């Protein structure tokens, strides 16, 4: 039920990035980690959203949160689905044991329980569509790394 | 020499398989598997079990600091297969990194391309526990291809 809930990506493209969010004190916080940098490998990437992540952790002293963390999964580009994958299980166990634990949120799950439906980029406007709702953020948002991270934990707090 | 641990990263999915792992400390070659093999667990649960054993490793030899090697994770025929080990490999790197001092993948054509190893993967395990054999570490029945790729990685990353 203390979720930190994370949307990992290594932010190979610009303008992505790691989004989470989580409730302390009945306060939602969210955000999102953009990490894009071509002169860095996805896994020098990775070292720093997950610096960036046990940061927030000690700013808002979470103990005792589960990490909920979306599942990766093999996509077109093959290469680019096993670098994330890695990437993912390097973040994972990087911050395991401050958190407590984790567990896989597969995409289609969270998302059919938000009835988020149609493909990826059309995914990506609903899930935001969502957050928009909440005025956690401004009416201007595009960050659907943002979006997801919140759907995840609404999800979680409801299973 | 640079102080390297080499890991030959497994879940241990089929029994008597498991995680290998070489290092070197004093001018002596350490060796050994991390025999994880239990069906009642996933495969992230088992991997949690040989980080622990990693970790038991690196506190008992005092290790931090050592530089890890482990194999790339490669794209194979089962795109769930593939993915799951990918991640498990990227979570033993997480929760050890820190210990050790930073990590670089190995890839496994590279290190059996120095050793002179090719043909098809149970050819390479045979050949591979060939020149594992030979330094005395394990006895000439030694079926343990984990322990000597692990082996094999280091020699190859003590070269570099």
């Amino acid at each position: 039920k203390k979720i930190l809930a994370i949307n990992f990506s290594t932010a190979s493209k610009k303008g992505e990035g790691t989004g989470y969010a989580f409730r302390k004190d009945g306060q939602v916080y969210v955000g999102s980690i953009k990490a894009y940098n071509p002169k860095k490998t996805a896994w020098e990437r990775t070292f720093d959203i997950v610096n960036a992540i046990k940061d927030i952790i000690d700013e808002f002293d979470l103990k005792g949160y589960h990490l909920a963390i979306e599942t990766p999964i093999m996509g077109r580009n093959r290469k680019h689905s096993i670098t994330l994958a890695n990437c993912n299980g390097y973040f994972i166990g990087a911050i395991d044991g401050l958190v407590n634990g984790y567990t896989f949120i597969d995409n289609s799950k969270w998302c059919s329980y938000h009835l988020i439906s149609g493909k990826r980029e059309q995914r990506k406007e609903e899930s935001l569509e969502l957050l928009k709702a909440t005025g956690l953020v401004d009416s201007n948002c595009k960050d659907d790394n943002i979006a997801d991270a919140y759907n995840i934990l609404t999800y979680c707090e409801h299973l």
